[PDB]
C-alpha cells in the first residue's frame, strides 16, 4: 500500500536500503558499526516511519551507527577471565583460567571480532568429576543448571533484545555426551558472511578426507529442496534461488552420489515440482533441467512441510531405514500462519523411527538446515526447524540473495586449484596468512641507513606487484627481499620493472618534490612460487580470471568490468594494514562518484604540494582517492601498508583494482588512541585500470589470459 517519505530517516555515519516495494528498510554500517537503536524500520499508515525505540522503549531522536561491542561473559565456572570490563570494543582480548583442581578446553584467549562474536571457542573450566562433561556457558548466554549427572538438562538464557540459536535445553545423555548443540546469542545486527555459511554447511553435509558423503553400504540418500516464495525469494520466477540450487546439485554430485531429489515451493499452499519416488528424481542434470524451469505464481511452513512427509511416506519398504534424509529450507520470513511446522518434523521423526531406541536413537538419518535471508526473517522459527547437532550448525543468516547466492558459489571454488585467483577458504584454525594469502612484504636494504618495508600482492607463481616508490636505481636486488605466507625465509628476487612513465623525480623543476604519477612495479622472483593455503594469487582487473570470479559470461569486456568494479559511486574496498606482526582488513570507500573531485582537491594539504596552484599537475587520471569523513569515517593506510593491494571484495572473490600510493597526513594510529583524524585525510592509490597495457605486456607468459587493453 502506500509510501512514506525518506525525510528525516537518515542514519548518522552510515546508509540504508528498501525492502518490500518501500514498505520496510534496513540501515547500513561501515565494518565494526551497527544500526541503533533498531536495524529495520516499517512504513505506518500516517506517512511516518515506525519510532525509533531502545530496549526499555525510551525514544531516540536520531538514528546512529555505532561501534560493535562484543558481549561480556554472564558467568565463568570454574575459574576466572580478565580483564573485566562492562563490554568490549573491536579488537579487544580476554584471557580465561581455571581454578586449581580444573582443566580448561576451548579457547584461552579470545578477541572481539569485527562482526560482534568472540574469535574460538567457549572456554570451560571442567574437573571430569560429573557423568557427563561440563557443558560451558558460551559468551552472552545464561545457564540455568549445574549438576551434570545421567538425565539431568541445562538450560540457556538471552537477554533481551537477543535471540538463542542452537539447544536452549542440552540433557545428559548415557555415554557422558549432552544432547542438542552449543547455543549463542545473536543480536539484531548479526549475520553469517557467505565464507562462514559454506565451511559451516560443508563440514556438517560431509566428511573430510577432499570431502565425502558417507552412505549406508547399499545406501539411498534424499535432498527436500524447500523454497519459501511469500515474500522476495520468489522474484523473477526464483532467479536467485535457481543459481544457488542449481550450483548446490552440482557440488552434491562432485561428491559421487546419486540422492533423490524433491522440489517444493509454497506460499499459502505448497507446489511441488519435483517428487523424490520419480524414476528421474536421482538424474542431477534432469532435475536441474526442471528447477531451472519453476514459476511463481500468507507463509504456510506447516503444509509446505507436509508434502515433504507425503513423499517420504509408505507395510514399510526394503531399505527404508537405509536412506538419510536431507531438508534445505530457504526463507527470508518463515512467519508461520496455519500451525506450527515443529510437529511436522515430529512426525517426520516418527516415521523414520528417530529418537525412539536409547541404543539406536538414528539421528545421522535426518538433516534440517535452514537458510534465514535478509532483516526481517524470523530467528526464533528458522532455529526451531533446524537440526541441532553437536559441533555442527544447521540455521543460516544472510544480509542478501545475492550473499546466499555467494554461499554456493564458494562452495564450488572450494576444490578448484589453488592457482584460482583471490578465493580464501574459511579455514576454522587458519592464522593471518590463511585470510590474506595474497600478501607480499618487501624489504630494501639502505647502507648507513633505515631499511625500506613495503607491501604487496602475489598476481602469478614469478611475480608481485607493488609500488615504485619503495625502490630506487641504487638498489641492487641482493639488497631486495620479499616474504609471502608469514614464512621466515626471504625470497631472492630476479629484476624489478618500474612502469616505463614513472619518474618520482617529476616535476621536480616545476616545483613538485615527488610526483607519483605511474606509481608501480613489478618484482620477478628468481624462483617459481609453490602456491598453498597460505601463499595465493590475488585476481587482475581485465582477465578471465576476474570475469570468473563475478561470475559473469567468457564474452565479458574489459569495459564491463571496470563498470562492475569502479561504477561512478562510492565503492566499497579494502586494504590489508599489519599492526604488530598481526594482518587486519581495513575497509575504506574510493570516491568515484561526485566526491572525487573533493578528495582530489584534499592533496594541496601534503605536504611539499601546498605551493601547487593546479591540483591537476599532481592528481593524475591515474589515481584513485579513499579517506575522509564522507560517506563514512575511513581509516587510513600506516607507512608500512605502502605498494600494498587496494581490494573490491565482490561474489566471495578479492580483486585489487589499486596499488596504495601516498597519502595527505600520516594519521594511523589516531585508530586507537583519538583522533582527531582530520577531514582532509585521504589515500591515493594507482588505478589498475589505467596501467593495464604495461601489466599486460610484463605478464604475457604467466597464463593470466589478460583481455582487450586498449
Ligand atoms: C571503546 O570504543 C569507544 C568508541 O570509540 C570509546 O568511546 C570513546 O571514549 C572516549 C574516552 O572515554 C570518549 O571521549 C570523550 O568525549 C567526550 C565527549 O563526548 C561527546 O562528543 C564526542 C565527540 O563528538 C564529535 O566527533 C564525533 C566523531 O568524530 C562526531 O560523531 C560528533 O558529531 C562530534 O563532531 C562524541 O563522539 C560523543 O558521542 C558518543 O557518546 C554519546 C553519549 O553522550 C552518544 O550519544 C553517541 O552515540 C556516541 O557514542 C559525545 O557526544 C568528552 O566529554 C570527554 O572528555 C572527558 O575527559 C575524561 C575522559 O577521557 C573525563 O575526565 C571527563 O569525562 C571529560 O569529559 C572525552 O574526550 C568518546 O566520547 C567515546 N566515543 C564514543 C562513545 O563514540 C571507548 O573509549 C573505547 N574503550 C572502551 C573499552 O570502552
Ligand atoms: C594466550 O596468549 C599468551 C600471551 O600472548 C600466550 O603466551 C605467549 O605465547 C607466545 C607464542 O606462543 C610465546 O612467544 C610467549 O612465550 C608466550 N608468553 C607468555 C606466557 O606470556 C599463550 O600461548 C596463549 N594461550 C593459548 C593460546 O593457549
Ligand atoms: C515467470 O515466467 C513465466 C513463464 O511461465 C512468465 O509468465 C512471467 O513473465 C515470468 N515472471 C517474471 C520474469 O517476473
Ligand atoms: C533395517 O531394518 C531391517 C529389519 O529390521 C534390519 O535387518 C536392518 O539391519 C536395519 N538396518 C539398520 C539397522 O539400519
Amino acid at each position: 500500500q502506500g509510501s512514506c517519505s525518506l525525510e528525516g530517516v537518515e542514519i548518522k555515519g552510515g546508509s540504508f536500503r528498501l525492502l518490500q516495494e518501500g514498505q520496510a528498510l534496513e540501515y547500513v554500517c561501515p565494518s565494526g558499526f551497527y544500526p541503533y537503536p533498531v536495524q529495520t524500520r516499517t512504513c505506518r499508515s500516517t506517512g511516518s516511519w515506525s519510532t525509533l525505540k531502545t530496549q526499555d522503549q525510551k525514544t531516540v531522536r536520531k538514528a546512529e551507527c555505532r561501534a560493535i561491542h562484543c558481549p561480556r561473559p554472564h558467568d565463568f565456572e570454574n575459574g576466572e577471565y580478565w580483564p573485566r570490563s562492562p563490554y568490549y570494543n573491536v579488537s579487544d582480548e580476554i584471557s580465561f583460567h581455571c581454578y586449581d583442581g580444573y582443566t580448561l578446553r576451548g579457547s584461552a584467549n579470545r578477541t572481539c571480532q569485527v562482526n560482534g562474536r568472540w574469535s574460538g571457542q567457549t572456554a570451560i573450566c571442567d574437573n571430569g568429576a560429573g557423568y557427563c562433561s561440563n557443558p560451558g556457558i558460551p559468551i552472552g548466554t545464561r545457564k540455568v543448571g549445574s549438576q551434570y549427572r545421567l538425565e539431568d538438562s541445562v538450560t540457556y538464557h538471552c537477554s533481551r533484545g537477543l535471540t538463542l540459536r542452537g539447544s536452549q535445553r542440552r540433557t545428559c545423555q548415557e555415554g557422558g555426551s549432552w544432547s542438542g548443540t552449543e547455543p549463542s546469542c545473536q543480536d539484531s545486527f548479526m549475520y553469517d558472511t557467505p565464507q562462514e555459511v559454506a565451511e559451516a554447511f560443508l563440514s556438517s553435509l560431509t566428511e573430510t578426507i577432499k570431502r565425502k558423503i558417507v552412505l549406508d553400504p547399499s545406501g539411498s540418500m534424499n535432498i527436500y529442496l524447500v523454497l519459501d516464495g511469500s515474500d522476495s525469494i520468489g522474484a523473477s520466477n526464483f532467479t536467485g534461488a535457481k543459481k544457488c540450487l542449481v550450483n548446490l546439485i552440482e557440488k552434491v554430485a562432485s561428491y559421487g552420489v546419486k540422492p533423490r531429489y524433491g522440489l517444493v515451493t509454497y506460499a499459502t499452499y505448497p507446489k511441488i515440482w519435483v517428487k523424490v519416488s520419480e524414476a528421474d528424481s536421482s538424474n542431477a542434470d534432469w532435475v536441474t533441467k526442471q528447477l531451472n524451469e519453476i514459476n511463481y505464481e500468507g507463509t504456510n511452513t506447516k503444509k509446505a512441510l507436509q508434502a515433504v512427509y507425503s513423499m517420504m511416506s509408505w507395510v514399510p519398504p526394503e531399505g527404508w531405514n537405509r536412506t538419510r534424509h536431507v531438508i534445505i529450507l530457504m526463507t527470508d520470513g518463515l512467519h508461520n500462519m496455519g500451525g506450527d511446522p515443529i510437529t511436522v518434523i515430529d512426525e517426520i521423526r516418527d516415521l523414520l523411527y528417530i529418537g525412539k531406541d536409547r541404543k539406536n536413537p538414528r539421528e545421522d538419518y535426518l538433516d534440517v538446515y535452514v537458510f534465514g535471508v535478509g532483516p526481517l526473517v524470523n530467528q526464533v522459527n528458522i532455529n526451531a526447524l533446524a537440526s541441532k547437532k553437536d559441533n555442527e550448525q544447521h540455521v543460516f543468516k544472510v544480509k542478501d540473495m545475492e550473499n546466499l547466492e555467494d554461499v554456493f558459489y564458494q562452495m564450488i571454488d572450494e576444490s578448484q586449484s589453488l592457482s584460482l585467483c583471490g578465493m580464501v577458504w574459511e579455514h576454522r584454525k587458519g592464522t593471518d596468512y590463511h585470510k590474506q594469502p595474497w600478501q607480499a612484504k618487501i624489504s630494501v636494504i639502505r647502507p648507513s641507513k633505515g631499511h625500506e618495508s613495503c607491501m604487496g600482492a602475489v598476481v602469478s607463481e614469478y611475480f608481485v606487484l607493488t609500488a615504485a616508490h619503495c625502490f630506487t636505481v641504487d638498489d641492487k636486488e641482493h639488497s631486495i627481499k620479499v616474504s609471502v605466507g608469514g614464512e621466515k625465509r626471504d625470497l631472492e628476487i630476479e629484476v624489478v620493472l618500474f612502469h616505463p612513465n614513472y619518474n618520482i623525480n617529476g616535476k621536480k623543476e616545476a616545483g613538485i618534490p615527488e610526483f607519483y604519477d605511474y606509481d608501480v612495479a613489478l618484482i620477478k622472483l628468481k624462483n617459481k612460487l609453490k602456491y598453498g593455503q597460505t601463499i595465493r594469487p590475488i585476481c587482475l582487473p581485465c582477465t578471465e580470471g576476474t570475469t570468473r570470479a563475478l561470475r559473469l559470461p567468457p564474452t565479458t569486456t574489459c569495459q564491463q568490468q571496470k563498470e562492475e568494479l569502479l561504477p561512478a559511486q562510492d565503492i566499497k574496498a579494502l586494504f590489508v594494514s599489519e599492526e604488530e606482526k598481526k594482518l587486519t582488513r581495513k575497509e575504506v570507500y574510493i570516491k568515484n562518484g561526485d566526491k572525487k573531485g573533493s578528495c582530489e582537491r584534499d592533496a594541496q594539504y601534503a605536504p611539499g604540494y601546498d605551493k601547487v596552484k593546479d591540483i591537476s599537475e599532481v592528481v593524475t587520471p591515474r589515481f584513485l582517492c579513499t579517506g575522509g569523513v564522507s560517506p563514512y569515517a575511513d581509516p587510513n593506510t600506516c607507512r608500512g601498508d605502502s605498494g600494498g593491494p587496494l581490494i573490491v571484495h565482490k561474489r566471495s572473490r578479492f580483486i585489487q583494482v589499486g596499488v596504495i600510493s601516498w597519502g595527505v597526513v600520516d594519521v594511523c594510529k589516531n585508530q586507537k588512541r583519538q583522533k582527531q583524524v582530520p577531514a582532509h585525510a585521504r589515500d591515493f592509490h594507482i588505478n589498475l585500470f589505467q596501467v593495464l597495457p604495461w601489466l599486460k605486456e610484463k605478464l604475457q607468459d604467466e597464463d593470466l589470459g589478460f583481455l582487450a587493453a586498449a
